[PDB]
Formats: structure tokens, sequence, C-alpha cells
């Protein structure tokens, strides 16, 4: 997926996409927890 690599870099990523601020960044992937 995208290129990150802390958590935080997710922050924006799923905040902006399903409106939840809370993502994670592993293996440079993102996720969302407010899906």
């Amino acid at each position: 997926t995208i290129s990150c690599t802390n958590e935080k870099q997710c922050y924006p990523h799923c905040k902006k996409e399903t409106g939840y601020p809370n993502a994670k960044c592993m293996n440079r992937k993102c996720k969302c927890f407010g899906r």
C-alpha cells in the first residue's frame, strides 16, 4: 500500500479516508481502525 514507517504516518491517511484518525503503519502499509 502507501509507504510509511511510524503509525502517526497514517493519522491523516485514515482520517481523510474514513474519517477516523486511528491508523497504523506496518510494513510501509497503513490501516484504518475506524472502518
